[PDB]
């Protein structure tokens, strides 16, 4: 027993590596911390190559994993059951067999911000998808497909707007949104960055708000938007609250438990805003 | 020898723990990684009682320290210090006697920048000082005060104004300079994320470039903003060059050598923008 953990995470694509993200790394560490066990970080070289985590891996400096940044079709997850190392994984691949995950439904919560949107009257409804190959992404993605796919609506062209994640990501894509031959009469963003910005344009051009275009946003506004506009969220869990999720299920994992039992699904709720309006 | 590095930073005030911070750790353990090392991360309870940075140096898990965040009086140098354990600091603290450290010339970013708005004809010279107690901040309140000392210039009531370090905090910030009975024409922000909110205020009152209020920022806008225009900046360094700094001093302190010869400092410089302008 060596008693350290590490946690690896790729420097690319750098957006997906801010404060929250910081924050949970803050949290597991002082988590694992309480529980008398060390963090070793080892951020990925631009590269995806991984080659520090093999060499954690084969010189054995730590006892098992923790994987950041899941992608459907993950390489290191895949190095890893294959070596028969103890891993947990932060989001959710497609692997030949079972292993010990953490994730929250995406699928889920992108299908409530629709579920929300068609009861209130809406059927143009828009969707704003972070451009990474992330696997909440696809999920978020697949939320909103499917359940616009039920309830018999194709979606209109130009309707899903992939956009790098960031607050000019968002600003053009409503711009975008709003340039369409028959506009969105609501929009959803797959994360808070995306939300301020086509919160901004829409609040820019007067159509935030009011009887003007809906919004949902995943996560709600940013802690530090500028605009003074409740938005409706989909609300998914504090950083101190999952940070110890994780080191409870490390220990139990290192207790040799099998992965099989180690897949905690949390449910993100839809929480309250000034900004999910009745269709006029 | 355990040929690992810890790297303590305090998890309060959780602003300070932005993308940029992670990004610098991202490369801290990089680079420390290509020279063999592993990264051990710590960060510090809510609390900054830093019980796990003792642990560490009392148990030895660890061969030498990073320090994040100093302050200008930090009590856990202080121990390392006293302790005689091997650290690196990254900032400046007051000590009783020498040690390693890396930091910025925090003074002369904000003098730089305030020696240009004078030689542009501008004596209202406000700032925007981030309310925390770490050392750069100090410096660069130092650097305004002192420049605009000198020259003699009394500095006018509320010019040199507190916030936390954020959009909205920029903004509010700018609502206040703007209401003054004789507003400043010109101003610095220490931080790009009160420059950011700064500038979108000055933008909304039509009093940003031209004839308007001018501005200079340190480390100029975020790489996120909203706003098309090229405001002046005081610019530092990338992340990634100063990652490499950091493990090559690592490495020299390891070698054993005197900390008095282990103090890099590195000059900011004034960038280009078309935010800085004569006086009218």
């Amino acid at each position: 027993r060596t008693d350290a953990i590490a946690l690896a995470y790729p420097s690319r694509p750098r957006v997906l590596n801010n404060s929250t993200f910081l924050e949970m790394i803050s949290w597991i560490g002082i988590e694992l911390g309480k529980r008398g066990l060390d963090l070793l970080l080892i951020p990925d070289e631009p590269g995806e190559k991984y080659q520090s985590l093999i060499h954690l891996v084969e010189t054995r400096r730590v006892d098992a994993l923790i994987v950041a940044h899941t992608q459907p079709e993950d390489f290191r997850l895949q190095y890893l059951q294959k070596q028969n190392f103890p891993f947990l994984a932060l989001g959710r691949s497609h692997l030949p067999k079972p292993y010990a995950w953490f994730d929250f439904d995406n699928h889920a919560g992108a299908s409530l911000a629709v579920k929300r949107l068609l009861e209130l009257g809406h059927q143009r409804i828009a969707f704003v998808s972070t451009d990474a190959r992330i696997s909440y992404v696809d999920q978020r993605l697949q939320g909103y497909v499917q359940t616009m796919s039920e309830a018999g609506l194709m979606p209109l062209a130009g309707y899903l707007q992939k956009a790098d994640p960031t607050r000019p990501g968002g600003y053009l894509a409503a711009s975008r949104l709003l340039a369409l031959e028959v506009p969105p009469t609501a929009i959803i963003t797959d994360c808070n960055m995306l939300g301020d910005g086509v919160a901004s344009a829409l609040d820019k051009a007067g159509l935030l708000g009011g009887e003007g275009i809906s919004l949902i946003a995943y996560d709600g506004l940013p802690d530090d938007s500028l605009l003074d506009i409740a938005v409706t969220p989909i609300v998914q869990n504090t950083r101190t609250s999952v940070g110890k999720q994780i080191a409870s299920m490390i220990c139990d994992l290192l207790g040799g438990k099998d992965p099989k039992e180690l897949q905690v699904l949390w449910q993100p709720e839809i929480g309250e805003g000034e900004t999910d309006g009745v269709n006029r």
